[PDB]
């Protein structure tokens, strides 16, 4: 199909997305930057989708965190998400797509702005949400590995898919974990979708970058980085440590598994066969240029190797 402005897409129903793409790159992502609004929109796709429990309900990736914001922004795990919800709600009101489709489209367009990134498959047509998420369905950084794996498994993700989804923390920072140092990132390259998060979380902790007693925070290996306790434990727990190390220096695996597992997350609560594939509307992301590395001045002796089968690689 050729859209009324001359851009092309495989299925004509997808043409309605091109004005929405242009508005979000200019007016939500500040000129198609890989910056805080993209990171917040990617976080939003998970706090919308993960509201999905076979036993308790919620519609998954349904736009409920926007449509029922008054409820879901009261849940403590959703602290700080009201800012991105408030920024996105007018685009949903102005354009003619459901909040569920908007949150997943904005997350995929955002990830495409980041070097190393991927085009997450995108499907159009989710109906409006009909119920708020149940409470207590979002993992917290102070939850155990067994708690996080059981929650994610209840929503349909195996332990290795949890590690693949956490490649998101390669383009991520925290404002609430230690409110004294907002914007401190989880890896040293928060505008590049790369393996540094999987490397840096395997280093021995050394210090706290701000204050020392924050719930859910582990010591970080670097003054300019913050570490969640959940990431500290997942990189070391025998259930997930070999998969975590397998992503280091493995950008093809990070890209293939993040795109596929994000698509599965974006479709929680939905049926692909009832929607229209509009994948090819997402922009083509830049590629990486620099090699994966330990931080300068660190060595293998600073790595806490946690996979018995396979030594951590020389970088
Ligand atoms: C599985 C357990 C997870 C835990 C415990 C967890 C925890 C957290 C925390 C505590 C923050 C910082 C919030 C703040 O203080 O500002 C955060 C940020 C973020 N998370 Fe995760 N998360 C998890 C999984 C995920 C998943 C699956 C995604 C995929 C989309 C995701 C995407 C992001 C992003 C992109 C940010 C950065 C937000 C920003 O820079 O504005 N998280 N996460
Ligand atoms: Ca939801
Ligand atoms: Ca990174």
């Amino acid at each position: 199909a050729t859209c009324d402005d001359g851009r092309t897409t495989a299925n004509a129903a997808c043409c309605i997305l091109f004005p929405i793409l242009d508005d979000i790159q200019e007016n939500l992502f500040d000129g198609a930057q890989c910056g805080e609004e993209v990171h917040e929109s990617l976080r939003l796709t998970f706090h919308d989708a993960i509201g999905f429990s076979p036993t308790l309900g919620g519609g998954g990736a349904d736009g409920s965190i926007i449509a029922f914001d008054t409820i879901e922004t009261n849940f403590p795990a959703n602290a700080g998400i009201d800012e991105i919800v408030s920024a996105q709600k007018p685009f949903v009101a102005k354009h003619n797509i459901s909040a569920g489709d908007f949150i997943q489209f904005a997350g995929a367009v955002g990830v495409s702005n980041c070097p190393g990134g991927v085009r997450i498959p995108f499907f159009l047509g989710r109906p409006d949400a009909v119920a708020a998420s149940p409470d207590h369905l979002v993992p917290e950084p102070f939850d155990s590995v067994d708690s996080i794996l059981a929650r994610m498994g209840d929503a349909g993700f195996s332990p290795v898919e949890v590690v693949w989804l956490l490649a998101s923390h390669s383009i991520a920072a925290a404002d609430g974990v230690d409110p004294s140092i907002p914007g401190t990132p989880f890896d040293s390259t928060p505008e590049v979708f790369d393996s540094q998060f999987f490397i840096e979380t395997q280093l021995k902790g050394r210090l706290f970058p701000g204050t020392a007693d924050n719930k859910g925070e582990a010591q970080s290996p670097l003054q300019g980085e913050i570490r969640l306790q959940s990431d500290h434990l997942l990189a070391r727990d025998p259930q997930t440590a070999c998969e975590w190390q397998s992503m280091v220096n493995n950008q093809p695996k990070i890209q293939n598994r993040f795109a596929a597992t994000m698509s599965k997350m974006a479709l929680l609560g939905q049926d692909k066969t009832k929607l229209i594939d509009c994948s090819d509307v997402i922009p083509t992301p830049p590629a990486l240029v620099g090699a994966a590395h330990l931080p300068a001045g660190f060595s293998l002796s600073d790595v806490e190797q946690a996979c018995a089968a396979t030594p951590f690689p020389a970088l």
